[PDB]
């Protein structure tokens, strides 16, 4: 059974641990691991450490030489309007795959890693909603294993961990707090979820093991809140297309968290300079909820007609259309997996965040037409949506 | 639920019915309407009714003219190595949706149509074996729907109906009889299955109504037993590809059903001409099962290595595949699907009143053996669908 499995798999091996490992830094941060440079997290993160620190930032890249691993990184940086070539003698490209042993490194290359890292901020992930828990294991699961092994080698170095929501589970009445515990492996669905949370689970012992970690959970990770910039491929952006294409939307019951990147990446970069965050977990949700209905009038506002309908009706009509259009087709795979309220959302609490970021000045984005307007507006401008009749 | 829509659609429009309409043809076939020459089964049934009729073979086809309707036919056949030039007289695409009401066709060509025609092959039908039934019910269910409309309007036209087996439930030990009673709606699994249950009841009751009628249900169709011919994108085709590059094949303990398209196509004509055929249903399917180990030791004759898995392990293996492998994981969505150690349940299917009706003709099922799969497996490497064997 498949809780069998991620139980076994969220023990963490027993070397992994302090041992005889050197010391944290405790002066001034020289090195940074980041994984997930070529995501989309990814790339803000990145930017955001540029201009946060005054660290080399060695990124984890598939690549097959360290050249076109730079150019896999600019390349994702550029689409989301974030690089200049300053940042190029700042970024030490490592090949390697968070999916493999070791990182992909030999034990010569991983040894050297051990030693040049001072943190770890671990962003690395394969996100598929359609897939089952072995496809991402690898990834997810061994690949949170490797980075805690490197976070113990040689000498100690903290570890900002960035999680998801999506290890809570679904059916909550209340809004899930920052610090309760993990419940039991059935309570998730779908291999994503799963995934993350046996990862989530060997962070948390390697914490208990005396590992420094902060516990970075995102919520639904939407746009940058200025620019619009938004992978297209996210699957909220299919959702919104497939909305406006048919004209057609749900009404769902569920409390709606957008979450804009850029308040994610300076959160995450936030909490992670603050020694108070070190075994901590945080909600990097948005504060403020909108409401399916108030979500359709700012898309109507913005120029999109939108008839509204019960969730499965919604659903049906999704489904008729995708007698004829492959696109819908592929929507309709992702909702398909799990009635008249719609599908259950998980709503979260983020007390603990809102407190630590008070004298920041990072703050999220409320959800508003005018938000809404610069999303489409992007999307729009980059051929994904039609203009507005 | 579901079920309940689907007998709700299977209750056929009172009006589509025999009525005035004029007596269907006594006499030689002048025209036939083809739905699905575009399709695989319909490249090989369009080529074969060019061969043993003379009558006019009407395409139904989605294209903006007749013309590009004909390419569209054309290069299908083509691609099939089934096209000459001789056929193009004999082939009149009609421009049109199994979709839409009438066929795609305004009232005036439908009623032009309704004139014109004298016999019907119906093969065209959507297949999506991943999609809801609410998404083939337009092209499946109203579109066979269309079809008893059209066969029913001016003037009788019989009625060749592709059907499935994926009509009946799965699971069952004995060889399920042609003629046994269809079950109700809830015994079977998946929007495609569903859609053909519906349809298949609808032209039921055409035929308790007096439409003449043929029900053919092959079982899984594929390559052509001489040439290989056989649509790659096919779902036996992607398996056999992910167990090749995987080099580890299932051990499951169905008894595999391979039916060549050649067979399929050449009994549904042979039945089809058959007056013993009107109201009676045909499986068209392998008479000899083959077991997936033999399977697999045909292969590996052919120069692939295969490991052996359970089920089980198997389909973990192509999850575990699939992280690093889009192709792996397009196949990994079609098995997932169902919530035993012995691997998916399949359907098997008496074939003794197809058997005794072509006994008479030279229409016989080739066996599965290493030879049948050597002429599929040399086929889809010279098409670079898979790697020559080491």
């Amino acid at each position: 059974d498949v809780t069998v499995e991620m139980e076994a798999d969220a023990v963490l091996d027993a070397e992994i641990a302090l041992g005889k490992a050197l010391p944290p830094v405790t002066g001034a941060l020289r090195t940074i691991l980041l994984t997930g440079a070529t995501g989309f997290l990814g790339a803000f993160l990145l930017e955001e450490l540029c201009r946060r620190t005054d660290a080399r930032i060695y990124c984890l890249v598939r690549s097959k030489t360290e050249q076109e691993g730079m150019n896999r990184i600019r390349k994702n940086l550029e689409s989301y309007s974030l690089w200049n070539e300053a940042l190029a003698p700042r970024i030490v490209p490592v090949r390697g795959d968070i999916g493999q042993p070791l990182l992909g490194l030999s034990e010569k290359e991983f040894q050297r890693l051990s030693e040049e890292i001072d943190a770890i901020y671990h962003n690395g992930a394969l996100v598929n909603f359609l897939y089952p828990y072995e496809s991402m294991r690898a990834a997810n699961v061994l690949g949170t294993r490797e980075i805690l092994r490197l976070a113990t080698r040689t000498r100690i170095k903290p570890l900002h961990y960035v999680s998801t929501v999506s290890v809570l589970p679904l059916g909550r009445k209340a809004p899930i707090r920052e610090d309760e515990p993990l419940e039991g492996p059935s309570s998730l669905v779908g291999g994503y979820a799963q995934s993350k949370w046996v990862a989530e689970k060997l962070v948390r012992e390697a914490s208990r093991r005396g590992l420094p970690v902060t516990i970075l959970r995102p919520g639904r990770v939407t746009g940058h809140s200025r620019t619009g910039a938004w992978n297209t491929d996210d699957l909220v952006c299919r959702t919104l297309k497939g909305c406006v294409r048919m004209g057609v939307a749900p009404s769902v019951d569920a409390l709606l968290d957008l979450t804009p990147v850029d308040y994610v990446s300076s959160a995450i970069v936030d909490l992670s300079m603050r020694p108070e965050s070190i075994g901590q977990t945080y909600h990097l949700v948005n504060p403020q909820f909108v409401r399916a209905d108030e979500m359709w009038n700012y898309m109507r506002a913005f120029g999109y007609g939108l008839r509204v309908l019960p969730y499965d009706q919604w659903l049906s009509e999704l489904g008729s259309a995708a007698s004829s259009d492959s696109e819908l087709g592929d929507l309709l795979m992702f909702l398909q997996q799990v009635s008249v309220g719609g599908p259950r959302m998980v709503v979260c609490d983020s007390g603990d965040t809102l407190k630590a970021l008070g004298g920041t000045g990072t703050s999220c984005p409320s959800v508003d037409a005018s938000l809404i307007s610069t999303y489409l507006s992007s999307l729009v401008h980059r051929g994904f949506l039609k203009a507005p009749e």
